[PDB]
């Protein structure tokens, strides 16, 4: 696949993911997929929504409230959800209240209740952890 | 089901839909689901994009070149096609470039090349028509 990770985010979360998460990765030789910039209206290949996740070897998720109560984010969810397994990477940028997220999404139920995410800290050296196991995930088969 | 259809609409055609389908419609007597109005970040059960779909009869679909080239309107098309079939309603507002619908949306495609939508005109007559045809539609059985 040409690129490593496509990136999915909440309006909200843009600023942080943006400066944070993208910067790093794109600093660190990861090619990273995401539709603020890559999806171009009306284009044949770069204007539809299958582009990304079919060029991407992981799709990632940045997840917090914001995220899981927007409508289109959940369009979003669903979408990864039912074309994509061990493609999924889910980073928790804020803690989800216990059943927030709608009960018919239950492959990601099943994902947050199985522990299966990276969590983002405030603290350096939890961040520095962060970084080294998100490189990490992103580099694992499918 | 306590809603007649729930209805889907780019931005860019927002004002028409508003003032003159949900008006129309409303005004007649359907009661409509959308999610600008009925969908509320946080609840249990208006927050999520199940809601409107599962509690209505038919799905519709306002059809123009800024719905089929938006990112978004584009994870609406895929939740309805895979979601829900005679519960689909096209309407076109404005004329569809050919093949400009994404390949992948093979349900929706084949639904437009075999001329199963309602087609807006600007002429009175055919608008006239146009209603009573719609009316009818949301009224078949799925
Ligand atoms: S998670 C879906 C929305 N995210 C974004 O808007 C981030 C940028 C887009 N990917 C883009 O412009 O391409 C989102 O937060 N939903 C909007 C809302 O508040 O409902
Ligand atoms: S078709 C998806 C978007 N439609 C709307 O924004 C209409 C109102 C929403 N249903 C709502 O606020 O709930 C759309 O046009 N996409 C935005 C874009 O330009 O990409």
């Amino acid at each position: 696949k040409p690129f490593d990770a496509f990136i999915s985010y909440s309006e909200h979360d843009a600023d942080w993911t943006k400066e944070h998460l993208l910067k790093k990765l794109e600093t660190d030789g990861f090619k990273i997929c995401y539709h603020e910039r890559d999806f171009k209206p009306g284009h044949p290949v770069l204007g539809n929504i299958f582009y990304c996740i079919e060029n991407s070897h992981k799709v990632l998720f940045v997840l917090s409230p914001s995220f899981v109560n927007s409508c289109w984010c959940q369009y979003e969810l669903y979408f990864a959800e039912h074309r994509v397994q061990d493609s999924l990477i889910m980073v928790v940028l804020e803690d989800l209240p216990p059943d927030s997220v709608p009960q018919k999404f239950s492959k990601l139920r099943k994902l947050l209740k199985r522990k299966t995410y990276l969590k983002w800290s405030p603290e350096e050296h939890k961040q520095k952890i962060f970084w080294h196991q998100l490189a990490a995930v992103l580099k694992t088969t499918n």
